[PDB]
């Protein structure tokens, strides 16, 4: 009867799936122990963060924690200890996604207690802040709806039939932590014990990553960016989407001050964006062998489409159409060429991410990120910000980031003006050679205005730009040598390079030196001192840069 | 509203997906060209062929060509040149699965003409054999319902509106061929032209692939396992399953004779298994970026589980229960060790199949075949063939194939008895080292059973006996290998080796020598002749065999 | 897109529909006030009782409280006072079915409070009876999940915005009565105020309706047939269905003792059968004017087919098949004639019930009851109890009850033998004219079986004998009827009549006189006593019985 069970696929928010009134999710006897890796959880948390984030301006935009294949066991022929009296009504045996799910439940754990204990630090009563107290109470109860249920009496299932897995006992223990009134202080959890070790650690680390995103520190290389109170309140769309109703005006302005609740409310905002706007795909097969054949049917489908391949059509079908071997077609020819050369399947994705992320800075300096979502949407927003005249420029600017990839960065470094005070060329080539070796990669986007030098009013004012570019390359490598070379590490450089693009030749030397003065690093002595106690074993490249910078000099003294 | 559009997914037969009366499938400007390679098309046809096959015995079992993500273009914002006057009612823009789809349409293409021209060779009127002509008519029409539709008049879409891609022109022209009254002759078709060439070539190669499995020749390395009339008619399940009805008694007996019709009826049974019992699941998004986000959501899901990982549960939860670290638990510990050692992700499955295929011979010698379905089901059938005493035996036999793998399959060749007429040990080590370099791999199962019984012997009292039996078996196995290899080619030896596993008899060692020699004489033995075939061969069939043969003519000259 | 919203229909149990964790059921302003009438609530509780009842033997059979049309109001454009911050997420503005909904909501209420306080008189801890305390706790929670939800803080939806309708105030007030710990004592409640009066009254009357069916008193004319503990424990089907698992054996025997827990556990069984095995159908249109046009479309469809009309298909398709102008066709022709005559539209159902209810006695005396389910199933069980020789008989027996319907009961009273001691004929005609006027109606089935054996007597051979035994049965029946009527009431006479067609035995006319007198004495007879009870009666029970007794004191003095 083919339209038969076989499949049954349904989209569910996390709370539709996890807070069902009868259901129980069951890890089968053949699935292994937890075994997810802190980068993969970082990725998952940052992806739901992307959902929360993109929600404020694109009213739709739904996140997607993948799919799970489950087997609707009616006859409880799966449940490990039978004890048929009190098995739940709906038992879902998770085939695939058993690792995903386990982080997700644990996420509610951190999101419960944090949101809970920050609500115990709440001011009891003062103003629209008890507003925050109820908005907490609501989400906390609604997450306790995700861990567990009530049922009859005693210990949650008869009187001696218990829960001992890593995820299982872990969840039983957070249940206990929440149940216990008394006072709301922070919690602390307690075959191969490596299982339990990894699970408890990853749980406590999710609690850490979230306790991280709550009071300033900055990170980028990790950390996930909850929109903050200062900008949660200027977006009606987030208000309504997450709380079905606009916030008290009497609350957005104590949010504007970044008050004691703006950490807690941020957690809360994330929690509701987690609980109602991120969706898992569930396929419930009702015969497990169909589950397996369907597991294969799900693992062998995809190839991939590059963000450039996914938007080319929207150029090819924007201003140019059919009779479209046109101007923007030349600008595209360039980038399709570069990608065809510097790649060939996952190589295609990493390369094109290499081109879209500096182009990001190149336009109004937004920090693009890998995710095919953000790439599709950034290219489309930028392009479609105007009419069929700036469209041309946006596309040519991708092509130009490409041209820059071919000249200076890698390639063979030589090229710029070749003769324009030739000492200057032979030395700024070192900037282009070294900056292509460590944390300076935004330097690539800012320097991508020898693109301005290539796109010039020709001979009229060509050499002036051919010179400006060398100058920027140098000053790039120099401020680099300082910041990275001088004490600390990167992330800094990266942010400040971002804003010396949006927040505004000699102009960049002045601002970059200005930022150096800001970092308490402008004034001889100090910097040399700070530099002395760095490491170099930070960047082998930086080490050699500095050694050559004290050495090569003594060829004129 | 989260339960909103986003997903909406549903399972469909091929005719359910393709012969909906309003739909037309659309390839967006961002998908590439066709570009599947002969291996993957073989794999797809074999998957439906395996499906048809497993249908005859398992009344269930459904084939499964993955999933397809498509975009229900309601406002036609996707279609390249518009011409809205006559756009179809349902337009689905294929995101993922356009390659599968394009082969699948083409498949119906070939099965139309073949089933069609082969039914022209039908006997007009004699008997329940006109049954075959009608059953032809049904599928030819129902597959033409998959390429194309009807609609108003003129050239199938107004009067200046055309279809010119590789897939498009392919189906437009094949349609005309079928449309053409005249006479039912076979078909022959007519941006960068590499596209058009590759596509037309893959259609003609499926017509070749299927025209193969219809008159005898054999391939194994290719060709697909379509059941034959002689066993299509002794299977009610296939009759009812594909035709809602049991064939006329008047038809199974002209089917058993493998009559002129039976290639056609086999092809027809295949077309119906494709048109109705292989089903793909379709996800219809109604916003394009949801389509993309969810292609991603599907690509980052699956791992895999070795057929052993999915059967462990049914052992640990058979006789042993919770209080379960028992005899069968040790027998399993062994195999978990060998697989954990000789592997760790796609390595795990290749390891477990290399272990399972000879055990399949080790138990009652069925030829397992890679596929995780077939592996799970054989493990379950064998294990559940008896009671709480033989289950132990089927699991212990698996563990022993593992131990075998560790002793002399590769390993270090050395080992057998070390001292039991040491000439025979140092020579049988050559047999065991040689058989692990070319086409003798079913030999792996046989030798696994002989020295397995040497490991599990009546210790001391009769241990040395089976100990020596092992070395004798290995010598003889590499022998029959040297001979059947210098014949001309493999496979043959493989099947004969499979059958001496099963085709013996005498109430409840020399036996194998006798049976192998008897088969060698069934082929060709008797000095002279064989030597001829030796010169006839190549050695450049198996370099391993070449060196064994050179050593077997040379090494001889140290005593003569 | 026509496949669009328009409909969207789904079957849901009471708990699936009422206890959604986000949902709110909202009655639009244009709907009228509650205004259901105690007969209709009797009907609904009795029908869920019928479902529970027929559950124990038919593992399937599901109850069916009609359908409701609702509007998934997303923009809350319906809600009377807005206050949007804390509106629920899913608000289901009920178009049709607003009254069923109220009675059903109120029902949870009575079943909550009763199940609750009976569990407070529970024995704390002794035995499998804390089983009763837990099963109480569970159903109590699951019914509070039907009234209300938790939401933020304060009074359950902001702080100065409240719920004041008739149904609304009821539910807010019972919410309070339930929430308040203290101790578990019985409850006591608190435009036009007649509205509120009727609703509050109906609610307490459902409580008086269920608290009745719990300690002995008897009714038939009211009170619903909750299966009892003495027969709830011998049906695994009910055990598993309502509680997913078979009762502790240690509890069915304290159930067999009809112990203190047995009303409460009976109530709990009733509540679970309501909350999980009766299902309402919901149609959610997503545009309210579509809701209206659908309300109309659903309102004008059905006719109805009599249980005889639905069974002919299974007779005409048992032994007789297409080639069916046969014997049972003659026996059914008889009944089809009478029903075509004695009717023409709801008259059809009343008539065919008049024919089916006495026949059920005619076979092995089961008591049929109006409901088209029970009639369908009794006819099929009776019919399919054997093979094609007794089936003929089953059908002929219906035909013969029909013939009876034409002779005696109504008709013209005259007829029996016409000449067989004509005094007895002119007398038994009075019994036949009288019994068709009041509670003596099972007597109609008994006289139907006796003169059925008379019309179908060994004609000539033994015919006159049956022609007489019939009139003898008629007189004896009107007499036992007069005695049991001057007792006090009916009810008992019908049950005695019911088992004297089932409670006999003597290997495979006087018998009935003897057995009827034996029952009359198991009550009270012996001249004197009987006469006493006569003075005790009323005459103002059945006008017919009064006129009969007057004639039986009068006509007598025409011989004395």
């Amino acid at each position: 009867m083919e339209t038969k069970e076989i499949f049954d696929a349904a989209p569910l928010s996390v709370s539709q799936f996890l807070s069902e009134t009868g259901q129980g999710l069951y890890i089968p006897p053949y699935q292994r122990a937890y075994s997810w890796e802190l980068p993969k959880i970082r990725r998952l948390l940052s992806d739901v963060a992307h959902g929360l984030d993109q929600l404020a301006e694109f009213e739709d935009s739904i996140c997607f924690l993948g799919t799970v294949i489950a087997l609707r066991d009616i006859n409880y022929t799966t449940v490990e200890p039978k004890y048929r009296s009190q098995v739940p009504s709906k038992v879902m045996t998770i085939i695939d996604g058993q690792q995903r799910m386990t982080t997700l439940l644990l996420l509610t754990t951190v999101l419960h207690e944090e949101i809970r204990v920050r609500a115990e630090k709440l001011t009891r009563d003062d103003e629209p802040s008890v507003w925050c107290y109820n908005q907490a109470l609501d989400v906390t109860g609604r997450l306790s709806n995700c861990f567990e249920e009530d049922m009859r009496y005693g210990e949650h299932r008869y009187y001696p039939r218990l829960i001992r897995s890593y995820y299982d006992v872990w969840s039983r223990n957070k249940g206990e932590a929440r149940y216990r009134s008394p006072i709301g202080y922070y919690l602390e959890s307690y075959v191969d014990l490596e299982a339990y070790r990894h699970l408890d650690r990853m749980r406590d680390q999710m609690r850490s990553m979230l306790r991280k995103a709550v009071g300033a520190g900055v990170k980028r290389e990790d950390d996930i960016q909850l929109p903050t109170g200062t900008d949660i309140g200027q977006s009606q769309n987030l208000q309504f989407a997450l709380f079905n109703s606009e916030f008290p005006p009497s609350v957005v302005e104590q949010l504007e001050d970044d008050a004691k609740m703006t950490p807690l409310t941020r957690l809360i905002v994330f929690a509701n964006y987690l609980l109602h706007r991120v969706t898992v795909a569930v396929v419930t097969a009702k015969r497990e062998d169909y589950g397996f054949d369907m597991f294969e049917a799900l693992n062998t489908t995809g190839q991939p489409l590059t963000a450039i391949e996914t938007f080319k059509p929207r150029a090819i079908k924007e201003e140019g159409l059919d009779e479209w071997q046109e101007s923007e077609s030349k600008l595209h020819f360039d980038v399709v060429e570069a990608y065809l050369d510097r790649e060939g399947a996952d190589k295609r994705q990493t390369v094109t991410s290499s081109v879209l992320l500096p182009f990001a800075m190149f336009q109004d300096g937004t920090k693009l990120t890998k995710r095919l979502n953000d790439q599709r949407r950034y290219l489309r927003t930028v392009f479609d910000k105007d009419p069929d005249i700036v469209a041309r420029r946006k596309v040519l600017a991708g092509l130009a980031q490409v041209a820059r990839f071919y000249e200076g960065p890698w390639g063979s470094p030589t090229k710029v003006p070749s003769c324009d005070d030739a000492t200057l060329r032979t030395q700024a080539g070192i900037a282009l050679a070294a900056l292509r070796e460590g944390g300076h990669d935004i330097v690539v986007g800012l320097l991508t205005r020898y693109f301005a030098a290539h796109r010039l009013s020709s001979p009229e004012t060509v050499e002036s730009s051919a010179r400006q570019f060398l100058l920027a390359a140098r000053s790039c490598a120099a401020f680099y040598a300082l910041w990275r070379g001088s004490f600390g590490s990167t992330a800094g450089i990266d942010g400040v390079y971002r804003s010396l693009m949006t927040h505004v030749v000699e102009a960049l030397q002045s601002y970059l030196k200005e930022q150096l003065r800001s970092e308490g690093i402008y004034d001889k002595q100090q910097w040399v001192a700070r530099a002395a106690m760095t490491p170099v074993y930070q960047h082998s490249k930086p080490l050699t840069r500095l050694l050559l910078l004290a050495a090569s000099q003594n060829s004129t003294p």
